[PDB]
């Protein structure tokens, strides 16, 4: 484990979320079902190759680094909600995760450094 890891990440907010607005929508109002149904349709289009990653945060991420497609930068433990923390830090560089949930929504976390 370094001091600290670069990841990127799309978000999908839920009517539920922490704060249930974002740069692209108003007032989210999906359901956490329909969220993560489209985290994973997501997962598969980046799998099958059909989409790309940043391309998919820089325009569907409702977290705000969409403008920097998906990317958060580094951070050390401690300074992230612990699920992301930890899902993070479990992957390689290179490396996609699955489904993570956070108080902020459910989101895909592609490591870079
Ligand atoms: O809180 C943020 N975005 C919120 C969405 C939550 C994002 C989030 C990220 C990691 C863990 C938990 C939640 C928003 O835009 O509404 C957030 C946090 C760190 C950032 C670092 C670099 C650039 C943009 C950033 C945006």
């Amino acid at each position: 484990e370094p001091a600290r890891v670069r990841c990127s990440h799309l978000l999908v907010k839920h009517s539920q979320s922490r704060r249930p607005s974002s740069w692209r929508q108003e007032q989210i109002t999906r359901t956490q079902e329909e969220a993560l149904e489209l985290i994973n349709g997501y997962i598969q289009k980046i799998k099958s190759g059909e989409e790309d990653f940043e391309s998919l945060a820089s325009q569907f991420s409702d977290c705000s680094s969409a403008k920097a497609r998906g990317d958060l930068g580094a951070f050390s433990r401690g300074q992230m909600q612990k699920p992301f923390e930890d899902a993070s830090f479990a992957l390689r560089t290179g490396e996609m995760s699955g489904p993570v949930f956070t108080d902020s929504g459910i989101h895909i976390i592609l490591r870079t450094e």
